[PDB]
């Protein structure tokens, strides 16, 4: 994978952020009860990481489970949008995802409709950052679509086109990539085409 590709993705939702959540919030709301029971079933608690948190659609429910949230997104004008919310016990930082190293760990990293942009090639160093960014005892969970070219062309009405990449990953698939990554997994689908996952690290 490009620079290039990685850099027209971000662009994509840089474009789209004022009007995401016309779109995000009918398209999630059947789901969205199933996915809201696994949020709240109580790993999310202390200091917590999201990332991609786009409008903040999710940090909304984040900061309100949590102590403090760092949320990170590659986005300004996202993380614009997720001001909306005034959520007061939340840090919002631009940051692209497949530069970063954390430099501190949490208790619980979050991430919804995030992991589905990171291609296959990409997808063992991301989840080396994210294994860093844990904390001692500390689990991530993860929402995304299942699956039952890396990327999808998608060209707005002005001429503008973006490639973004869309690896929709199976409950076994990103169970045996986990495990194989030093992970335990526990990925089901809460709501037909809907997968909750919660993942703890092992030893290395
Ligand atoms: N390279 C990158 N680094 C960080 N964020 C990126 C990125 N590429 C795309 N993104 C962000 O990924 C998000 C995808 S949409 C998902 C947003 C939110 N988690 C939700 O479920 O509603 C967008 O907010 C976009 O800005």
């Amino acid at each position: 994978t490009s620079h290039g590709l990685i850099e027209s993705q971000l662009s994509y939702y840089r474009a789209r952020a004022s009007e995401y959540d016309a779109t995000f919030v009918p398209y999630m709301d059947s789901a969205a009860p199933a996915a809201l029971e696994r949020l709240r079933a109580g790993n999310i608690r202390g200091d917590v990481l999201e990332l991609a948190s786009g409008t903040g659609y999710w940090t909304r429910h984040l900061s309100g489970l949590a102590d403090r949230v760092t949320a990170l997104d590659g986005s300004a004008e996202m993380i614009a949008e997720a001001g909306r919310h005034g959520l007061d016990n939340v840090e919002f930082r631009q940051q692209d995802l497949f530069d970063w190293t954390p430099d501190r760990q949490w208790d619980a990293v979050f991430f919804a409709h995030w992991l589905a942009h990171v291609p296959d090639d990409r997808f063992e160093a991301f989840w080396e950052s994210v294994r860093s960014a844990v904390a001692p005892g500390g689990v991530v969970e993860f929402v995304d679509v299942t699956d039952h070219e890396v990327a999808v062309r998608r060209t707005l009405q002005d001429g503008r086109s973006f490639r973004i990449v869309k690896v929709f990953r199976s409950p076994a698939e990103l169970t045996e990539r986990l495990t194989a990554l030093g992970w335990s997994c526990s990925v089901d689908e809460v709501h037909p085409g809907f997968l909750y996952a919660t993942c703890r690290p092992g030893p290395r």
